[PDB]
């Protein structure tokens, strides 16, 4: 089990994605090899699991809590954090990560807060959701415009493909605000963009509320909500991965799922050390009165 963080994998040959012949064992080995990459995000954050016992061709179970875990190393958080429910979950090691895969996990989504203080978010996320029949170029132009606004606000943003159909923008924040304050700020940004360019942006959820447009989703900022982790796999055809990218290579992207679990190695080799999010952990910023004025 040297290639699976010492974890025994049952039914190693069952297919996670028949389209590319990706087995459960391959998925486990991927999480073992890149555990450190995924842990850059999961190590100190509560995590929600997307489990697919029958592969992407079957259904998916979105799990937040668990009473009994057959995942050696997984951490069960204090029920007091979410009364009326079994313990939340936290993965802090390669063994726990692979163990989760062994139990059917395919995707990992983390909270916008870390164990240091789960009542003060350390980031907010803007998830751009486009109309299914909208040209990819629209997503690129919308992402560029969103970053321009963030620059004016004086906020540093970190971009990543979702692995699905849109882009994700993560903005770290000092733990000085409560959940409602951060969410309202994120919503204010979405509404601001919708007011400036109603032809491009929408601040209201629901496909019927973004026909031919892009919805700047701010709902992922609710306490308990989560967002797919950078470098994590998506339970979709081709097993695409959510990949951090430089703002300078944005216009060169051709799709939110251009990278997959098998092409990631090449991505990392091409980068050869260059890290799109090299300045993440070191970023120190907070919501200021000036920002509210601009919004
Ligand atoms: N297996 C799938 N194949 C195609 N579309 C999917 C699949 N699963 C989910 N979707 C679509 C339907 C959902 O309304 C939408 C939101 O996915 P979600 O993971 O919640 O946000 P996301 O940002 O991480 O991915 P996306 O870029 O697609 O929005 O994606
Ligand atoms: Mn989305
Ligand atoms: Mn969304």
């Amino acid at each position: 089990r040297a290639a699976t963080a010492g974890v025994r994998i049952s039914h190693p040959q069952r297919l996670i994605d028949p389209s590319i012949q990706a087995s459960k064992l391959e998925l486990a080995e991927f999480h073992a090899r890149y555990a450190d990459l995924l842990l850059r995000d999961l190590r100190e954050r509560p995590v929600s699991l997307v489990r697919g016992p029958d592969g992407i061709g079957g259904e998916l179970f979105f799990q937040k809590h668990a009473a009994r875990l057959k995942i050696p190393g997984i951490v069960q958080l204090d029920p007091a954090l979410d009364p009326g429910h079994p313990p939340l979950l936290q993965i802090r090691s390669a063994e726990a990560l692979v163990g989760a895969v062994q139990m059917g996990s395919i995707e990992f989504h983390t909270w916008n807060a870390s164990l240091a203080n789960l009542e003060r978010p350390d980031r907010f996320v803007l998830d751009l959701d486009p109309d299914p029949a909208l040209p990819w170029k629209r997503m690129l132009e919308a992402t560029q415009l969103s970053l321009t606004l963030l620059d004016e606000l004086g906020l540093r943003a970190f971009l990543k493909t979702s692995g699905g159909k849109g882009m994700h923008l993560l903005v770290p924040l000092e733990r000085r605000h409560g959940w409602d304050e951060v969410k309202d700020f994120a919503q204010a940004i979405s509404q601001h963009l919708a007011r400036l360019m109603p032809e491009r942006f929408s601040a209201v959820s629901g496909p019927r509320n973004r026909v031919g447009k892009i919805f700047v989703d701010y709902l992922r900022n609710s306490r308990g909500a989560s967002t797919v982790a950078a470098y994590s796999v998506r339970a979709r055809e081709g097993l695409p991965v959510s990949v951090p990218v430089f703002r300078e290579e944005l216009d060169s992207l051709q799709g939110a799922n251009q990278w997959n679990l098998r092409s990631l190695p090449q991505r990392l080799d091409e980068l050869a050390g260059d890290d799109p999010w090299a300045d993440y952990a070191g970023t120190r910023q907070r919501i200021s009165a000036a920002m509210r004025r601009q919004l």
